[PDB]
């Protein structure tokens, strides 16, 4: 009975605060979805190798995923440890039922808890018994009492059955426990849904965790009707079993600040869209994921094939060393060194290890190393150090100002020691020769060079520099002898050729692994190298330090270090609430490894991901998987590449269908980009619209975003002392940057104002309306709402989050606090702020009413100058002129044109108001200040490597001169991020003011006077536009022609007629087959071939398109 872990095992980590956050982290977590091992009952050959035992002791594995269920209390306590025995430690960790008992005492291994043994009574056994699980309490260590975790309990109050779901871990000796109860009513399968674990006690026990089973007491059986024999165990507890797994995930709370869901951030494709976008519900569209690995774990991995230990001790036990000045140098090489015997036996007074930290030295591999002998005076070992100075650092040694292995000093007086005293060391004194790093000089300076301002020629007696030293063994201390040995290691010069004692294993291919090539701890599949090597060259880094191929040293072969096979994850899914699957994209990558693996691929089980029989499919883009290709071709939602698509809205597949998936199946194509039409080409003819279908379109743009700032002090400096005193000696960035908010800031209002402010005057509506039969009903604004806001716009309102997703009303706040007026945005917490718009919403729209009541009534003029009243006819009429309709035609069909214009608007709203996220780049510009702002907040709770992310701590519990450091590295880098933060808004006032520009452009020209550009405000010969504004945006609506309804006309440019070409005056000539009559292209209005309607030039023979006509003259 093994059975998916459907979604139990999660758990509370840490008991930090926090509400309704999507915070990713990883941990020991048991895999999802995954096979428990059930243990039920004693059925045969589950008892045996036992004692009649049902549910054996199990591997711990690093971490224990635990749940039982019951109708009644049963399931008891259990015992962990290495082997449960009194020869090594244990845990005995016991529900008393009155009281949880924890101890790690060393008991006698029980094979059952319950067995037919007993030593008081009769000799039977039984529950009569007083625990006789309870062996023997020798070298007991710990004791433990608190409240039970009563099984029952939680059943008692809604009257169903139960479960206790549990995660036993041991991290850092610290055994941590986590815990949950609820009802069922299946015990068959495990249940769907979810919960949380939460921790209950932190034990700090320290014992390596290998073997671990479930305790019962046997009461008895009623089975079979026979005697006390009849007690079975058969009817016992059951329960489940998993292990714990270091993967990540991602974790949710709801309104009281509790775990609802969660979804993981190890578990599939699709899954890890919803961990890294941080999101519950991914939408429709292409979205790029994180890559995968394995587990951390590998041997010893590729030391040489060198394998001899180095002749240590040799500079450590010997008694012949030489003085300070003489410090000899010593050669190691070509050996195995070990620095663990080194480092453990008691020998050494100094031992500190400069740029290098002292623990994987058996790991290191050195290319070569120097042992600098020599003898020390007792109170100089300080000076043994880089920015030491003094006589035997300034004139006996000195030190780089890069990395040097190790000091190790420690008294001689053992050895150095004559009773008479030992004056046979020595020393160099001062005389202004100052030297530079590693100078084995020995030259006796007895004279100087004479010359020189502070020597030879200044004032000498017998001095030589030599200095010898004086020991004596009654001398007592500070002064005694002290060997000093200086490691200095070279790296990386060279093939590292002495490593520590540790012998290496053997190595793997093609699979995402880890390894350590002489030092060389690296990672990655292995690829064989193609590249004829050169032999004095070990690793090579083909740019920029990447060791792209290696050669091991054991086997002397060459190895192209693939980065485990490498290629971007990206996901194609129709959304969320449409479906939860998905397809698996790889970048340019042939699936040729893993199709796609959590940690490995799969054959069989969930994991079913096959690169042949499967949903494979390849492209320029790299394989797909999940992807079913097929022949035809269509426009494209989700991209993947190339015109590759996996998106069919509808596809023929019933069941499933989502919008990528078809019958569970991604589906494979190309962007069809329309349909397919020849235009029969005529050398001759055309043909002309007799009627045509105008068209108004919704040009749609975003004008402004909030004008926030930030007090960048009080965001970072959250208004401490010491803060500000740090804070300013970096100084006027913060000015700087919040300056540049300003300039930004007023220059977006500057923009809008801009984008408005184009008329001297205000105008309102005439208030009777008989223009021409043209209903401005819904563009136009009401009294009804405060200060008539226009019907369109106030959909455009309701039709976005005017609370902007409720900047205001988020994971609220302070309720109903000092959060003012209840429509803008913006959460203000501490340090931001934002600025409501100089131009309210009410003149904003105020004002695009007046322009649209100019352009209506007087048309060119309002903006242009002083208006002037024209019918709305004729300057209709004129604007056809303007696309060069007479105003004949309009004049005919003024009612048809006015109706499509109702119908049009109509239309329009119908969209605006349907269409969710018509509007896209305004609510676009709205979710980017979203996430900057928010983002901006989270990254107050960066830590930057301080000891705390809060400044209040950081500064609090510690003294300040320490305090300095952290204080100071988290101002860096929040106001660094910060100032990124700020470029990132540069980067939208930028592109901003462009569209801003654009839209005021947009306006003036379409607006003012008639468009004559070519789709500059919508498809079609532009007649007028309008302005319909955003809340931080506009749109417009755009008076274009479209003509239609189409047929032949053979053309002629010439008439021959009367010898003379004749060539119309406005137009083409045209034919209905058999009639010679004048149209224009846009219309057909055929007419008598006139002088009137023609005119005559050149001559009408020597070029091919003409025919011959008559001409009629005035």
């Amino acid at each position: 009975a093994y059975t998916n872990s459907f979604t139990r095992g999660v758990y509370y980590p840490d008991k930090v605060f926090r509400s309704s956050v999507l915070h990713s982290t990883q941990d020991l977590f048991l895999p999802f979805f995954s096979n428990v091992t059930w243990f039920h009952a004693i059925h045969v050959s589950g008892t045996n190798g036992t004692k009649r035992f049902d549910n054996p002791v199990l591997p711990f594995n690093d971490g224990v995923y635990f749940a039982s269920t019951e109708k009644s209390n049963i399931i008891r306590g259990w015992i962990f440890g290495t082997t449960l025995d009194s020869k090594t430690q244990s845990l005995l960790i016991v529900n008393n039922a009155t009281n949880v008992v924890i101890k790690v005492c060393e008991f006698q291994f029980c094979n059952d808890p319950f067995l037919g043994v007993y030593y008081h009574k009769n000799n039977k056994s039984w529950m009569e018994s007083e625990f006789r699980v309870y062996s023997s309490a020798n070298n007991c260590t710990f004791e433990y009492v608190s409240q039970p975790f009563l099984m029952d309990l939680e059943g008692k109050q809604g009257n169903f059955k139960n479960l206790r779901e549990f995660v036993f871990k041991n991290i850092d000796g610290y055994f941590k426990i986590y815990s949950k109860h609820t009802p069922i009513n299946l015990v068959r399968d495990l249940p769907q849904g979810f919960s949380a674990l939460e921790p209950l006690v932190d034990l700090p026990i320290g014992i390596n965790i290998t073997r671990f089973q479930t305790l019962l007491a046997l009461h008895r059986s009623y089975l079979t009707p026979g005697d006390s024999s009849s007690g079975w165990t058969a009817g016992a507890a059951a329960y489940y079993v998993g292990y714990l797994q270091p993967r990540t995930f991602l974790l949710k709370y709801n309104e009281n600040g509790t775990i609802t869901d969660a979804v993981d951030c190890a578990l599939d494709p699709l899954s890890e869209t919803k961990c890294t976008l941080k999101s519950f519900t991914v939408e429709k569209g292409i979205y790029q994921t994180s890559n995968f690995r394995v587990q951390p774990t590998e041997s010893i991995v590729r030391f040489p094939n060198i394998t001899n230990l180095c002749p240590f001790g040799e500079v450590f036990n010997a008694t012949r060393f030489a003085s300070v000045y003489a410090w000899n140098r010593k050669r190691i090489s070509n050996c195995v060194a070990d620095y663990s015997v080194l480092y453990n036996s008691a020998s050494f007074s100094t031992f500190k290890c400069y740029g290098v930290s002292p623990t994987k030295l058996n790991d290191l591999c050195f290319t070569n190393v120097y042992a600098d002998s020599f003898v020390i005076r007792g109170d100089e070992v300080r000076q043994i150090a880089p920015g030491q100075t003094g006589k035997i650092a300034d004139y006996n040694y000195k030190l780089p100002d890069d990395f040097t292995g190790c000091v190790i000093a420690w008294n001689s007086n053992n050895l150095d020691s004559k009773v008479g005293g030992n004056y046979n060391y020595l020393y160099r004194l001062f005389r202004k020769s100052n030297l530079k790093p590693f100078e084995r000089d020995i030259s006796t300076e007895i004279y100087q060079a004479g010359s020189t301002p502070c020597n030879g020629v200044e004032g000498f007696n017998c001095y030589f520099p030599l200095q010898s030293y004086g020991f004596q063994p009654t001398n007592g201390v500070g002064y005694q002898p002290y060997r000093v040995v200086v490691l200095s290691f070279e790296l990386l010069h060279a093939p590292a050729t002495v490593c520590g004692p540790k012998k290496s294993t053997n190595l793997v291919k093609n699979k995402c692994v880890n390894f350590n090539f002489n030092g060389l701890t690296g990672t990655g599949v292995l690829t064989e190298s193609n590249k004829k090597f050169l032999p004095f060259q070990q690793f090579g880094r083909d740019i920029a330090d990447t060791t792209d191929a290696v050669r091991d040293p054991q086997t002397l072969e060459i190895l192209d270090i693939t980065p485990c096979s490498f290629g971007g994850v990206s996901v194609i899914t129709p959304g969320t609430n449409t479906s939860n699957q998905v397809a698996v994209l790889y970048q340019d990558v042939n699936c040729t490894e893993v199709p796609v693996a959590i940690h490995a691929d799969q054959l069989t089980p969930t994991w079913r991901v096959y690169s042949t029989g499967s949903n494979v499919f390849q492209t320029r883009a790299g394989c797909l998987i999940g992807a079913e290709h097929v022949n035809n071709s269509y426009e494209c939602d989700i991209p993947i590449g190339a015109g590759i698509c996996a998106s069919y809205q509808t596809q023929t597949n019933s069941p499933r269908r989502a919008r990528s998936v078809a019958s569970q199946s991604i589906i494979a194509y190309t962007m069809s980009l329309g349909a397919e039409n020849s235009v029969a080409y005529s050398n001759n003819s055309i043909a002309i619209p007799t009627n045509f279908t105008i068209s108004v379109t919704t040009e749609i743009l975003p004008v402004s975003m909030t004008k926030t700032s930030v007090d960048c002090t009080m965001y970072i400096c959250g208004d401490s002392t010491e803060c500000s005193n740090l804070l300013l000696q970096y100084g006027s960035f913060c000015t700087q940057l919040n300056r540049a908010l300003t300039g930004i800031a007023v220059e977006q209002d500057k923009n809008t104002q801009e984008v408005f402010a184009q008329v001297k005057q205000i105008y309102k509506t005439p208030p009777i309306k008989d223009f021409g039969g043209f209903n401005f009903s819904q563009i136009l604004p009401d009294p009804s709402k405060p200060s008539k806001r226009s019907f369109i716009e106030d959909l455009l309102f309701n039709k976005v989050t005017l609370a902007d997703a409720g900047f205001i009303k988020q994971y609220g706040d302070c309720l109903g606090d000092i959060a003012a007026r209840d429509l803008i945005c913006a959460q203000k917490f501490n340090g931001l702020t934002v600025l409501p718009p100089l131009l309210t919403d009410e003149m904003i729209a105020q004002y695009t009413s007046a322009l649209l009541a100019g352009t209506i009534t007087s048309g060119w003029t309002f903006g242009a100058g002083a208006a002037l009243q024209i019918p709305f006819a004729m300057q209709m009429a004129y604007r056809f002129n303007g696309i060069g309709v007479t105003q004949n035609v309009l004049y005919e069909n003024q009612k048809l044109i006015a109706n499509q214009f109702n119908s049009a608007i109509g239309k329009i709203q119908d969209s605006l108001s349907s269409t969710a996220s018509a509007l896209g780049k305004l609510q676009d510009v709205v979710n980017q200040n979203a996430q900057a702002l928010n983002t901006l907040v989270k990254q107050l709770s960066s830590n930057f490597g301080a000891i705390s992310s809060v400044l209040n701590d950081i500064l609090s519990r510690l003294d300040k001169v320490e305090a300095e450091v952290q204080i100071d590295r988290l101002i860096t880098g929040r106001l660094q991020s910060l100032q990124t933060y700020v470029t990132q808004q540069l980067i939208r006032a930028a592109e901003i003011r462009a569209s801003a520009n654009l839209a005021a452009t947009k306006m003036s020209e379409c607006v003012l006077g008639q468009s004559k550009r070519v789709d500059f405000c919508g498809k079609g010969y532009h007649l007028m536009s309008f302005p319909q504004s955003a809340p931080h945006g506009v749109v417009f609506l755009h008076v274009t022609y479209v003509p239609a309804q189409e047929k032949n006309f053979t053309t002629a440019p010439a008439i021959c007629h009367d010898g003379k070409a004749h060539f119309p005056r406005e137009g083409v000539f045209v034919s209905n087959g058999t009639h010679w009559f004048v149209t224009q292209r846009n219309f057909y209005e055929p007419q008598i071939i006139t002088t009137d309607n023609t005119f005559v030039s050149g001559n009408c023979d020597v070029v091919i398109g003409i025919v011959n006509n008559t001409v009629y003259d005035p």
